[PDB]
């Protein structure tokens, strides 16, 4: 060692709590969920009318 | 017979030991022991941060 270095994360350089002056910090990935499997989409038969009500 | 050999390694000529005054040699490898299998280094994903406590 030989040195006495500042350490440069205490205030009044006493105690513990090295790091209050440091802020924890963002990653970069947000997580988010996964996606479900859609089967029923097809299998049936799909139409499409202009007008009316059935 | 008609021989009478010294042996080379008999204190006094008395007795038995006729390897007392002899040393070991060094063969010339040291066998250390084995490594075993780190397989969880991988199989995670590692980030780094430069400051903060979290």
């Amino acid at each position: 060692a030989n040195f006495t270095p500042s350490r440069l994360g205490l205030v009044n350089n006493t105690g513990t709590g090295v790091k209050d002056l440091f802020l924890k910090t963002f990653a970069g990935e947000v997580l988010s969920a996964f996606r479900k499997a859609t089967i029923f989409e097809d299998l049936h038969t799909v139409r499409t009318i202009s007008s009316g009500k059935s």
